[PDB]
């Protein structure tokens, strides 16, 4: 293993020879432990509370899920302890018949993916216009200097002859530089699938990349309408720990579709970065701070550019198998048997694959199946010999489905269909409130200036008029928040890094003329275009669902915080100073 990880070690070695040791107390039960050295601290034991958001949310000031969001440590013994939970660990290997299952699966999924598609090469171009437009940090002066550019030119020509001696994953410019141009190369190889959307759902039937957060509810009420069992949306406990060397070489073969210059650079990526990785994690010591360096064959690097995607993959491909065996295609004796007859497996897929596809909805490891019938609740030995064990379950435990695609949970959210005074459905999307508020209080970082934690908080309250809207309590804080914030300032900074945000919030566009742009005009499960012309008939939640997910109304404390609003607003207002403001109290039956 030593022939691929042994320069970019020696290197790290070699730059840190000052402080560099064998440190033989380090916890690695499972990774191989190369070595650490002295680092300063990084990270924080809480997080910095946006006083905004604060101010106009205080019947959350005392809710317990509000609290333990403004928590979470980023600390070297933060980092050390939820590794030791989940990442040192090993899977057992797949049966030979699950590989041969899965190989098979693979082979036919890639060619069904690939069918429209061709891959290709990311560019210098791409990368910096991402990196620009995401930021309008330090990787934009990167991206600006052509010196960082020459040290990925350089990585390149050694991946080229099959060799790596800087790309690291981690859990003054130079060591910056070469982490950033690692994840270019990375990006320059693989970025294709999420640029080209291989995982839309047009292209691959059961991905949802690309659809944003205010379709997925739809996605989900079309499934509903297959016929078939329950929908089944079961959580794997650690996705990313669960990807197995097998599962790797399957990812591999989109390489097999690849123009010569892009497959020799892929096949670099996937044989030198994911298939062997030399991975940088903090520990704390009794004398400081460490660095330590660690590696392994298998599990993913949940940070890379290929993540996201490679994992879509693979959940459908396991996700079949599973459907496979429920419908009695794949028995316990084929996972056990290394001469397994393909030609059953072949013919499900060409007569039946496609079909079977539409049944799901994929993201990364969030899984939707609407099976032909519920033997699908039983049929966990694939599953399990995959790897793919799930949460906090009995292994052998039948999984429990959903007959209504409203109760099914998918990317953090459930979906409600609501009906507006003018009688036209509205699918939205939902989660408990406690997160939502929970999540808007705090703030990325230190630092922060009043007027940038004022922009934060705008943005948190845009993205609530545009996606949870419905819910009672959100619309009165999104009013106050954007009451309190002058009406000029531009939303800075974003609210998630979800792949299913398309940040619509970011703007200085009134709120509702975006409402109707996204809800009416743009969707396509919207045929009557009329528009709404005033947040008054924007619909909410029946009273009782907003209860059932997290609302106070109804609470003493939710009436006097509604009713003292103004002079909280005016509050925030005069500590911001003199600016124009706007009342959106007004938008709302109350004011
Ligand atoms: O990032 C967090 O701390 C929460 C979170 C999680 C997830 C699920 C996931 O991607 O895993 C989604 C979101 C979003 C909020 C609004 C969005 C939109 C839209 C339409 O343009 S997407 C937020
Ligand atoms: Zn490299
Ligand atoms: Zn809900």
């Amino acid at each position: 293993n030593m022939d691929v990880i042994g320069e970019r070690i020696k290197r790290i070695k070699e730059e840190h020879n000052s402080t560099w040791h064998y440190d033989d107390e380090n916890p690695y039960k499972t990774w191989a432990y190369h070595g650490s050295y002295e680092v300063k601290a990084t990270g924080s034991a809480s997080s910095m509370i946006n006083g905004v958001v604060k101010l106009l949310t205080k019947p959350w000031d005392v809710v317990p899920m509000v609290t333990q969001m403004a928590m979470t440590d980023t600390t070297p013994f933060g980092q050390q302890r939820v590794f030791k939970e989940k990442v040192d660990t090993r899977t057992p290997r797949p049966l030979p018949g699950t590989r041969k299952v899965m190989e098979i699966t693979a082979e036919w999924l890639w060619r069904t993916l690939g069918r429209n598609k061709r891959p290709r090469l990311c560019t210098r171009e791409e990368f910096t216009k991402k990196v620009r437009t995401n930021a309008a940090d330090s990787a934009k002066a990167a991206v600006e200097d052509e010196e960082f550019w020459k040290l990925v030119d350089r990585e390149r020509e050694l991946h080229k002859l099959g060799k790596c001696g800087s790309c690291v994953y981690n859990m003054s410019r130079a060591i910056w530089y070469m982490w950033l141009g690692v994840r270019y190369l990375e990006f320059e190889a693989l970025g294709f699938l999420n640029e080209d959307h291989w995982f839309s759902r047009e292209n691959s039937y059961s991905g949802v990349e690309g659809e944003g957060l205010h379709k997925l509810g739809y996605i989900l009420r079309d499934i509903s309408k297959i016929p078939g069992g329950a929908m089944y949306a079961d959580d794997t406990a650690g996705w990313d720990t669960r990807i197995t060397e097998d599962d790797l070489h399957n990812e591999e073969k989109i390489i097999q579709q690849m123009d010569p210059e892009h497959r020799q650079l892929a096949n670099a990526i996937f044989k030198l970065t994911y298939q062997n990785k030399v991975v940088k994690v903090q520990r704390p010591t009794p004398t400081g701070t460490v660095m330590d360096i660690i590696s392994r064959k298998d599990q993913r690097g949940s940070g890379q550019v290929g993540t996201y995607g490679l994992n879509t993959f693979t959940n459908m491909e396991a996700q079949l198998v599973r459907q496979m065996e429920g419908e009695g295609v794949l028995t316990k004796a084929d996972l056990e048997n290394p001469h397994l007859l393909e030609k059953k497996i072949t013919q499900w897929l060409e007569t039946k694959g496609v079909e079977r596809l539409k049944r799901m909805a994929i993201s990364g490891d969030d899984c939707v199946v609407k099976p032909i019938d519920d033997r699908f609740a039983n049929a966990l030995l694939a599953l399990n010999d995959m790897g793919k064990v799930r949460k906090d379950i009995p292994q052998w435990q039948p999984s429990k489905g959903w007959h209504d695609w409203q109760q099914v949970p998918f990317c953090s959210h459930h979906f409600h269909e609501l009906i507006m005074k003018d009688g036209r459905k509205l699918v939205v999307p939902c989660r408990p409130q406690d997160e939502l508020i929970g999540r808007a209080r705090i703030s990325q970082g230190a630092g922060w200036s009043l007027r940038e934690t004022a922009c934060l908080g705008k943005a948190y309250a845009q993205m609530w008029s545009l996606m949870y809207f419905h819910r009672r309590d959100l619309r009165l804080a999104s009013n106050a928040i954007c009451s309190a914030v002058p009406v000029h300032w531009v939303p800075t900074s974003r609210t998630t890094w979800s792949i299913h945000a398309h940040h619509q919030w970011m703007t200085t566009e009134d709120m509702l003329t975006v409402w109707n742009r996204v809800w009416i005009e743009e969707n396509p499960w919207m045929e009557d275009k009329t528009p709404v012309t005033t947040w008054e008939n924007v619909p909410y939640l029946g009273k009782r669902e907003d209860q059932w997910c997290g609302s106070l109304i109804g609470l003493t404390s939710r009436a006097t915080w509604a009713q003292n609003i103004p002079t909280a607003i005016q509050q925030v207002r005069s500590l911001i100073g003199n600016e124009e403001f706007l009342d959106y109290m007004p938008s709302m039956k109350r004011f």
